[PDB]
């Protein structure tokens, strides 16, 4: 049950004036595409706070990637779901290397020890996430992100919905034939050249606990079939994520404001804010 919103004073939405004319703000299956200017955060804050919403954030920090945690967590404190209940789940092979980061009120962090794989690290996240009964008891939504990242601007309850994906910053302008989907029919992740809505980033997806568990279970199962079939998808977990979200349409899609790389891609006109961004790294070294 959901109580009434309080009286609120804000600018009237204008039916004959779009918020944004430069971008698509709704998908053909009527899911919002979340861009700056499309949402009144005060209204959304009210709605989610009235439900006493708790947001779980999962992050894997395996082997050298423990180095990324301090910046990741400190910036999350400044920008991620501020004012709402947050539970961070940090999956790591080195619990002692987790930095002591000061948390605001209503926010907690749990350290979950896991093994370290020698592609496998990235891929096993789906399995590791799918944990099941615990998330259901502790949080309302789960957000699953990469750790080699920092928050630079607001990432809030505007993202929350049963199931979301994020537009990959390199491909939001690309035609579907150019998308780097798995193209081999022998893989569970296979998507033909005439199919595909968007290319979603593996580094930021989420939803209700129920929908995230479904997604992660399905992707884990598909990866297992592939392994038994001697095939590994071209972009690993991301390829499977893309297949899942093709066949199970997300109820919101996050714009590339939510997963950006400024070093690689700059700051184009279509982006009013850079919210959650790649931290430069030496890939093979790290
Ligand atoms: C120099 C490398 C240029 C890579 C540009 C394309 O992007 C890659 O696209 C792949 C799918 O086709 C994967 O999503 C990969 O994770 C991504 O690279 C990642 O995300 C990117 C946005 C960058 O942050 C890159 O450094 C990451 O390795
Ligand atoms: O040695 C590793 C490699 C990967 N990861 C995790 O898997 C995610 C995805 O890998 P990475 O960020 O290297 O992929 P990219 O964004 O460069 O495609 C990382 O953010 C970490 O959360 C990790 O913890 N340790
Ligand atoms: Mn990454």
């Amino acid at each position: 049950f959901m109580v009434s919103l309080p009286r609120m004073v804000y600018p009237q939405p204008k039916v004959l004036t779009p918020c944004r004319k430069d971008v698509l703000v709704v998908t053909p299956w009527l899911a919002p595409i979340v861009w700056e200017g499309t949402f009144n955060i005060d209204i959304l804050n009210e709605q989610f706070r009235l439900q006493n919403t708790t947001i779980g954030l999962t992050v894997f920090a395996i082997k050298k990637y423990v180095a990324f945690l301090k910046l990741f967590l400190e910036t999350a404190e400044k920008h991620f779901m501020v004012g709402h209940r947050v539970h961070y789940y940090v999956f790591t092979d080195q619990p002692a290397a987790v930095p002591r980061v000061t948390l605001g009120t209503g926010r907690q962090l749990s350290v979950l020890e896991v093994g370290a794989y020698k592609q496998d690290v990235s891929m096993r996240r789906m399995e590791m996430i799918s944990c099941e009964r615990r998330f259901l008891s502790e949080v309302d939504y789960l957000v699953c992100v990469d750790v080699d990242m920092e928050f630079r601007d607001h990432v809030g309850v505007e993202i929350l919905t049963p199931l979301f994906g994020t537009l990959h910053p390199s491909f939001y302008g690309s035609s579907r034939e150019a998308f780097t989907y798995e193209r081999r029919p022998q893989s569970q992740a296979y998507i033909p050249k005439d199919e595909g809505d968007f290319y979603y980033m593996g580094a930021f997806f989420g939803g209700s606990v129920q929908e995230v568990q479904r997604l992660t279970r399905a992707c884990h199962q598909a990866m297992m079939v592939d392994q038994a079939n001697g095939i590994e998808a071209v972009w690993h977990d991301e390829s499977h994520l893309n297949k899942y979200l093709l066949r199970h349409k997300p109820t919101k899609v996050l714009s590339p404001e939510y997963l950006w790389d400024q070093q690689l891609l700059g700051w184009p006109a279509v982006l009013r804010k850079l919210r959650f961004t790649a931290v430069p790294k030496n890939h093979q070294a790290v």
